């Protein structure tokens, strides 16, 4: 279970983002460049109807491939339905829209084996305010792996 952005203005998360940091409940979800949930968000695209398209990069067949996940709005605020990366939900935890956004993905069937969270930033500075916000949010969650990236890796295909 989770603590979410219940006042989320979906339209204001539009545009460019970089993955600064990631955390997962299970080491195996992030423990290699090919791990199923090691994904790098490039862009969030709200639809006119309040759905969300997430553009990301993922090492696949020995290439940095572009993926688009379609996230459909639900009757619960800040919770979107997906069918991707063996996940079925996206939760937005916290954002100021202009600097940082924290979100998680999970399988509702097995959240403690599926839970992956990301710190997104608007610009490739090692955002210590963003990392601090992510730290505060992860305080609550049962995370056993935490990864961070340097400014340089944010602007690279699939973070080097
Ligand atoms: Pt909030």
């Amino acid at each position: 279970v989770t603590q979410t952005m219940k006042g989320l203005d979906i339209q204001k998360v539009a545009g460019t983002w970089y993955s600064l940091a990631m955390a997962a409940s299970d080491i195996s979800l992030l423990d290699a460049q090919s791990a199923p949930l090691r994904v790098y968000v490039e862009e969030l695209k709200p639809t006119p109807e309040g759905d969300l398209e997430i553009l990301l990069q993922k090492w696949e067949n020995g290439e940095c491939a572009q993926k688009k996940i379609i996230a459909e709005k639900t009757k619960i605020p800040a919770v979107f339905k997906i069918d991707a990366l063996n996940e079925n939900k996206v939760l937005v935890l916290d954002t100021d829209y202009k600097k940082y956004l924290l979100f998680c993905m999970e399988n509702s069937a097995e959240p403690e084996q599926s839970l992956a969270c990301q710190c997104l930033v608007r610009t490739p500075e090692v955002d210590d305010e963003a990392l601090e916000k992510f730290d505060k949010a992860l305080k609550a969650l049962p995370m056993h792996i935490r990864l961070s990236f340097n400014p340089t890796q944010l602007e690279e295909q699939c973070h080097i």
